[PDB]
């Protein structure tokens, strides 16, 4: 699926967290998909660390949405309570 | 091959973001392809810093496309999930 | 009505801001109303976020009106206590 | 159709904007129908970029029109809410 | 007064700016004194955005300028701390 | 004096700080020296708040310096220690 | 000097930054060199504020040269670290 | 060796930390390198307070580089675990 999960869809980015998504930034980081100094730039997102899931779309690089499919693997120990999975 | 990725293509260079370019601007500079001064004026771009793909293209100077085989060896460090690549 | 609702009117677009507009443009990006990049476009606008309202209004097309009936759905749900609705 | 839909018709074209005229233009370039120097040609354009229409127009070349079927295709996935298709 | 008042003078625009001229021109849009195309035409005016005062003399149609009278009843809830009311 | 004060002068402007512009600016707001939505627009102002000072003396407008005296009488009360008073 | 040290030169104009020369501007309009008007005529300089230096070097009117001896003044405690001082 | 050192090099930037930036910082103040006003602008500076090591790389002034020999002396008590030193 890749990037085609954008219909999946990015609606519900809505129930994500900080609680998971800095996990799943450090494994991103350790299967070197973002760059440290890329991932320190997270950082700067508007209000709360939440929105930084607009980031993380943006981090489904167009040419690079193969890499989510570590993401979903991710997601899959992530959380089984999440709509979509 | 140089230039010739134009044909690579531009395309896609909707997939490409500050959290590697601002490095590869540096490797630029570094090695001395573009000046500072010139450097800076990237920072003229309309709306996302990303349009600044648009100058990188400009950057691919007629003359001066072998340079860009320095921003090949960036590009194969940078982004080992980038299309094209 | 679609861009008829220039006259509802577009001066009351003080009452809008991100944390509405925001969701908007987000629905509008997976109705495919406006393109990602285009959509990225929106952050080159002057002072406040809002002023993003300018935008919106841009972003009525002239022949794509009546995909601000989308809009008009996601504002029902959006503001129950916003004039003209 | 070609030329033709000069009928079509360019009182339209009030209704485009730069955040899809651009990756046109990008595909014009890619599709080598315009040159790289008249490309960047049309950036002398009076006003609004989207003026940038009437280059567009001119760009239907009169021997060159079939060209524009390319156009065509780019405007069937660039905005399915856009009139006139 | 209408245009009479370019004896009132048009040597105070100096104190104008767009925080209130951009409501005068969103005024001038909904009573479609002036069109969209040539609102956003304003857009082209040299240096400051104030210079775009220059622009709004000239809107001060010859023919139209009865049109100013709504441009008055802008100024009036406009800014009670403005020179020549 | 009014905007006379600019001999006062304006390069003592480095010694304000947000700390008590945001009063006064608020209470222009009150006064309704300035619109909200122009209010809103200071925040546009490049690196520190502080630079607002600039801002603020672009808002002693040419044919509104008289309003001022508000500000002036907000400044008596703002900071006994203030050069100038 | 005056006008003299274009033979200084203003090829070390590079090293100049808005960090100072806004400093600058705001003393050439409190001596009165530079109207407020095209002082913010500044603002129009393409890429970084740093080109604003061609602008100063404009701004050494070929009949006002010697009010840059008020920006000698400034210079000298401007940049103690500044080559040519 | 002063700039010289943009050959030591400053893809090393990436190093650096506010933990010893911001004393540097204080020392470049103490020193009177730079200014405190343009000293506060660093805060503009986009993503984590490191970005600011380009910032760093800009106050290397082309013509007051010898003030960095105050920043490797700083270096030298700094850090005697950095690359480079």
């Amino acid at each position: 699926a890749d990037k085609v999960l954008k219909e999946k869809r990015k609606l519900f980015i809505r129930s994500m967290g900080e609680g998971t998504i800095n996990g799943l930034l450090d494994e991103l980081l350790q299967t070197r998909v973002l760059n440290k100094e890329e991932m320190e730039k997270v950082k700067r997102e508007n209000a709360t660390v939440m929105d930084k899931t607009r980031a993380l779309i943006d981090s489904v690089i167009p040419k690079g949405a193969q890499a989510c499919q570590i993401c979903i693997t991710y997601i899959c120990e992530e959380d089984s309570y999440l709509a979509g999975t």
